[PDB]
């Protein structure tokens, strides 16, 4: 029937698929989404941040995206009228230990080609955000905010408008040259090759493959607190702390909405479930999987004390506040409302490295392939991942 | 925006919506759904059976709303032109002692009049893969894709005019000459109206403490797993074959039904899950499981039932068990000749002394403000509610324009 | 340098053990070591102290020849000794058609092994026995009765110490080394130690645990099985004069909840078969974490649960909720209820379960492989047939002509 | 009729409180009700087994003073009775200069309550007492000892009999029922009973319930805390001389992990501080429903846990994975690695914890709210200030003197 399907309706599926009409516009092209909408889970969950790549070291690959699609994303974002706002964020430090891994943060910012990137210190703390403390300060006036799910759907709009079909509700679960089957008998579309971008579905995509089962996704719900309206003058902008180099996760930050909403987080704790967006939602053979995945329980015995301590500061955010408290003193527990959260697809090999790179894998063989893993942040370096995910397309599909 | 809104794109949501418009086409009617398509739950992971009117004691109106129901079902089929397969219903006992409580069903089918009932002893010929020693022929009863037919509900009810929200989930009544105001999930999606209609089905208990019904009673969910019968043993089954119940529970037993596609498919079992939209056995809510736990019923019918339940469960977790069971009708069939597949979850109503509630519960909040006496919840339907839609819905029609006087 | 022979276990299996091997060899200096403070703390002293007369066990095979000849052998001892005893009626009890059925095998089966003397009661004559009992058809049985099996474990210890015997109480083995004695036995305590010859272990709920330190394989495995009772008050003591047993299911060792008096007048009802979450898990809060991640583990456990989990669930309901528990036992005494019944003490089955699933029901004797000092000269009675307490001298006989066969004692 | 008093507890308080109260007044018929078959087969048998100086605990406190008089009415105990000890020394090391403030708060304290020959040295001066510890700066206690507990408290009951005191073994105690004689005591044995006229209960870590049996409340609750022990191999023993102790947290009566060599040599890794799924649960998998549903029903006990939940997970995942632990340990002695240690033997804490979620470490008497003769002959001694075994001839002394006010003895 099509040429070309892209399973998976993420910031990730939505900009590749985008991008590859761009490209040529003469393929017919197909997004299957299981949700009635784009942008459901990752994307629609997120801190809504445009990153500018200040943590990631120079002369990276995850760097260069991350630089670029940010440029990339605000070039997208005025050419489409998106709304953004750019607030500044600031990567505060409370202790001295935390300055020497501030001054790390700046050295490997400069050479990342961060716009103004200053370093404050003293009374200039509070002249950007008054109600913040703090030893020092990192600045970075280029970050701003945008709803990533909105972008998503834009993207699904110009692909949409290049000849492209979006197969919403379309859950996938042969060889007719290939032919996807869904939940509902009946419900097939034919087409050539096809490209699966699945969220924290990615490692089970594969079955469907061939591939082999590692890199397994590792979910890790992402926990936000919301501010009351009463006292959400006190940010003005990011307030990002300085996190521990090992682990991808950036800590719980203080992030401005496009509403106006002022979201605290996210944390990372483990979910007990693929989309376990909430405590008590929990699966059995998901996690029984998950744990006898030969990358857990080595990456548990270095690092099961981090992991507790952010489920001890979820079971109870009076802990929450009192590390909170360390930057805005003045926030009480009567001001904070659980709110929502977003789970990561956090890929993970048998050694219990959490993975960095790309990861694609193919078994149905060859005509198949799966991005099961991509560089992080995916909302802010979409486009730019998106052009590197279709340059692997043309090469082992053959096309153009 | 509207007078009227049937928040729960079921099977019984649609048919009420749909009668209340063709009814009265002068009122601006919506339906609220949470999910992407109508029949998502219940209406779409069902066992497909047009049943006729057997286990149900005459004069009930549960009896008559199943012989209606069917009678207006053949009919509405004709008038789409749905596919449907008309096949056989042997209700076969095994032991003596299924005999005593089989006879009894022939005298309580034939009072409620089912075209025609005819009880045999000695059934190779309706089904001849099978045993047994005494059935019911039952040629009226028949399988049908309920969950499409209740997309042709609704597409009636668009046709006159009415609106069908989809990715709508309830989330909050408020107050605002359309005083309620129902919110939904995503930031923005609200629509004003007058009166409320809830047909929530496994949330028909949630949706109902949002306006101010108590919890009782409460839904407690009862996942029916189905087998699916191997593509080389599909002949052996020709029509359903039906299992002799225990009347004491609504449950009709694992039987042997085929589906539209002529794939035979063996179920539904009754097990307790821990989750009201639990499909699949590991996905368990904590607070879900807590609040079925806590609820004063459910100890008290553990304390008499319990047994029965950890029946169906252990049957469920080695299926040996559960194929020594169907080889009293088909011997035929192994281990080797099944395969796990999907299920479906019951919306069972469960009252504070332990009994599960079997007639019509319509409540709504205490008092005479915007949010009482105008939002009207469905708690409860006399099952089966596929079969008894058309019938059901006229009844709910009957019950809002009492309530909201139209 | 201490002693010739040391049994492991203060049971009334290794204690009887101890007495017979001492009584045929005055001169072997034989020690028993007991993890306890007493003998008999756990199944010799949590059971229901009937004397069984030998009638569910089918003609031929050795434990209905054990259970019968330890029924005679039991009370020429208790006479002997003056131990107080009472030989309470047993009454076999059916209450619908097809219990019948299976009561006649029991008939067939109790004449065959000579039990004296079974009479077949009809439904009309069973009050005549038992006042309050109902039914269609009932077995009885005149020679069964009830004794203190605890206190007859120390009977056996004060015999064993009487000829010359130690019996070395708080003694918990837990390991075994080489060192005239080349076996060397280690207790949970520093310095606790005894230099033996042979080693014998009777270790009951243990027996798999002790045979692990010596080079014996994991099967057969001991699946805890606790047997909890209830107390049947004093108002309604009188309902009930002998033993009320009802029509067991003949595919499990257990013979179901029974009506049973004790040496004190008191009334119990019980035991159930409830899989215990621990080897000594007495309650059914405690839970050992090992004991379920082994237990469950076992290549055998799950070949039976998946042929005989609904009865398993079966008794675990009646006990979760004990209004099932008399809706059951009212079909023989018809006017008790919830009201006259309080939870009582337990007893945990030390049950021998195969890697196939089966119940094993046989003598049981292992050791380790090779020709080494831990080998050969400690030797394991995995299990001994049942019942323990009343083929108690039935089984030391045989016991300890396996112990001068395997140990070569003059 | 029996006994004028009994004392319900074979451990080395309820031992040396029936010595205690026999020597004073040798006319008094003293009998000991202990439930297990020895003494001290909890607490006071499963110890570190050291002597402590008096260090960490505040100045001018009644727990300051009690460790200070108890090490050398100890001392002086062992040498009447000849009771093996060695002086082996501690010494609290810092590792960063986080933990030099807190060792200087240890030094002022531990000079304030008068603990001999203590002198504060550091980096140049550690390896003169201990060649293989690291460290930044180090407080010197060598007057600091070991000695088994568990024998010292037998030494307790033979002295309690030679006076004419009766001791109780296997007597589990089970029910208090009234009757010259008016208070009647149940063991778990049919017939098993006794009668005296004052009780007084030292049950250690079932010191409520025996307190419930008499009419008392439910608070203080005993909570469990397990400390388990890592076995050094003999090979590496010579690394250790004496007892090398971590700066603990001020905030809780633990004072860490530690190296503690023993009598025959041992060199042991411990305590740490996981709370026990069982009231006796020594063992990792050892859990009862009953002892944990009402543990997790007090209302202290969520208090406790939502402001230190992170201390004890931190301490449960270090005794799950030990290659965390021996990281821990390398900060002090590098050269122990995972393959020369192995998981041996724990014991259980009777921590008290208050409605409020307070760990309890002063002295809690109870008696029965009524006016029967059950609520006012039966004390019940719910809590001891730490640490038992060393302040214990000094908490013996203010326990007899709290029954001879209690009962006008
Ligand atoms: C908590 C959190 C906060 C973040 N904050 C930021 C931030 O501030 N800035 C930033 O730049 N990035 C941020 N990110 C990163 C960014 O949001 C994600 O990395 C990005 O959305 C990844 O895109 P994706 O399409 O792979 O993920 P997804 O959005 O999950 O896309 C996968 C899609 O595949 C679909 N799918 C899955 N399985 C199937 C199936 N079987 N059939 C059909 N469809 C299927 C799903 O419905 C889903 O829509 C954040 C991520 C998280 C988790
Ligand atoms: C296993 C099984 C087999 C069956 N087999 C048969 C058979 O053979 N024959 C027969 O006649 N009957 C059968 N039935 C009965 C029949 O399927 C149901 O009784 C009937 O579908 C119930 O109607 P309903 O509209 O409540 O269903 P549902 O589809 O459960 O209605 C509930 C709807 O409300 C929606 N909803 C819930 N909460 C909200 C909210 N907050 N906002 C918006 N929407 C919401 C849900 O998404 C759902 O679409 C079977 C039932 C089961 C469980
Ligand atoms: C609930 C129940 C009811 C029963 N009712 C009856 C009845 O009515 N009539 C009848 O005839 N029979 C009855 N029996 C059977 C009888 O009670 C037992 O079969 C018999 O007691 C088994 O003897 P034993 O010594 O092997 O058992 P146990 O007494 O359990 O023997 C094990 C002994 O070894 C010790 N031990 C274990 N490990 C070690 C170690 N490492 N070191 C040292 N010592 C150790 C234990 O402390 C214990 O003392 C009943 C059994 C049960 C469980
Ligand atoms: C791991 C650990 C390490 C320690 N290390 C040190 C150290 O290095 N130095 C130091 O000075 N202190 C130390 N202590 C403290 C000291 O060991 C204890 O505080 C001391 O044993 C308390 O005395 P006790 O009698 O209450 O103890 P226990 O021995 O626990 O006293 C309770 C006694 O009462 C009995 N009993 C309970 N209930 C009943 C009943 N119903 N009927 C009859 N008897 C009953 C018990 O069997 C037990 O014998 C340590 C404690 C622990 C847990
Ligand atoms: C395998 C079983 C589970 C183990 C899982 C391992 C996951 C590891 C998660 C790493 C922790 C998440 O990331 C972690 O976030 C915390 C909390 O924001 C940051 O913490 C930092 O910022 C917070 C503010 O939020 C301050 O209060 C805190 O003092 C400071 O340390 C850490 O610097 C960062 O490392
Ligand atoms: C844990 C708490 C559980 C709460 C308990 C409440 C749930 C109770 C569930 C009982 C109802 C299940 O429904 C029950 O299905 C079984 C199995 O199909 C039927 O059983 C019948 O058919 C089966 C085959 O299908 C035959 O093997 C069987 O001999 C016959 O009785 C019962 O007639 C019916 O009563
Ligand atoms: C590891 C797998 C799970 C455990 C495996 C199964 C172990 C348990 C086996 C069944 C338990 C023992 O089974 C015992 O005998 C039968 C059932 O067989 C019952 O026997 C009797 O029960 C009651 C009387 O008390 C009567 O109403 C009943 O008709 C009769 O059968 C006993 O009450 C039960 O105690
Ligand atoms: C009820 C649920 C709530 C959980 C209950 C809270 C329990 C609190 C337990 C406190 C922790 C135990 O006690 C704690 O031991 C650790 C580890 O030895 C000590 O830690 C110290 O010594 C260790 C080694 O011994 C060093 O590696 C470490 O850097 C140093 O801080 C802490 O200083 C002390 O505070
Ligand atoms: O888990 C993370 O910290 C990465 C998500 C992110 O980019 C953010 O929230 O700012
Ligand atoms: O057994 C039930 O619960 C009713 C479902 C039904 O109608 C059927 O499967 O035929
Ligand atoms: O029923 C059992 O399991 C055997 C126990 C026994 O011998 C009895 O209670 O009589
Ligand atoms: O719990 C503790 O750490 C205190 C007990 C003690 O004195 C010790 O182990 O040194």
């Amino acid at each position: 029937d099509y040429d070309l399907v892209v399973v998976g309706g993420g910031i990730v599926g939505a900009a590749s698929a985008r991008e590859i009409v761009l490209r040529h516009p003469s393929l017919k092209v197909a997004v299957l989404e299981k949700e009635c909408k784009l942008a459901k889970h990752q994307s629609g969950h997120n801190s809504g941040v445009i990153h500018a790549g200040i943590y990631y070291k120079p002369g990276t690959l995850k760097a260069r995206l991350c630089v670029e699609g940010m440029h990339l994303a605000y070039a997208y974002l005025d050419e489409k009228k998106i709304p953004y706002k750019k607030t500044g964020k600031l990567i505060v430090a409370t202790d001295e230990k935390e300055v020497k891994l501030l001054k790390d943060l700046e050295k490997r910012g400069i050479a990342n080609n961060v716009p103004d990137l200053r370093m404050i210190e003293g009374s200039e703390i509070q002249e950007i955000e008054p109600y913040c403390q703090g030893v020092m300060a990192l600045h970075s006036p280029h970050t701003g905010i945008v709803d990533w799910g909105l972008v998503t759907e834009h993207y699904g709009q110009d692909f949409k408008q290049c000849g492209g079909d979006i197969y919403l509700d379309f859950n996938v679960s042969t060889e007719t040259p290939v032919t996807i089957h869904g939940a509902k008998p009946g419900q097939t579309v034919r087409t050539k090759n096809v490209l699966t971008c699945g969220g924290l579905q990615s490692d089970l995509l594969a079955e469907k493959t061939g591939c082999p089962r590692d890199p397994r996704i590792v979910p890790f719900r992402g926990e936000y607190l919301l501010l009351t309206k009463e006292k959400q003058h006190m940010v003005k902008g990011n307030i990002y702390p300085v996190p521990d180099p090992r682990f991808p996760f950036l800590g719980v930050h203080f992030t401005p909405r496009m509403d106006g909403s002022i979201w605290l987080g996210p944390n990372a704790v483990l979910a007990l479930k693929r989309e376990g967006y909430t405590w008590g939602d929990i699966n059995l053979f998901e996690l029984f999987d998950a744990l006898r995945y030969p990358g857990f329980v080595k990456m548990a015995s270095k690092y099961i004390g981090f992991g507790l301590s952010e489920m001890s500061k979820s079971w109870f955010i009076n802990l929450q506040i009192k590390a909170l408290q360390k930057y805005i003193p003045d926030i009480t527990e009567y001001d904070i409302q659980r709110g929502p959260a977003g789970v990561r697809a956090q890929a993970m090999d048998l050694d219990g490295n959490l993975v960095d790179d790309f990861v694609f894998d193919r078994g149905l063989a060859k005509r198949v392939l799966h991005c099961r893993n991509a560089p992080s942040p995916g909302a802010t370096s979409s486009l730019a991942i998106a052009k590197m995910i279709a340059d692997k397309i043309e090469n082992e599909f053959s096309i153009g």
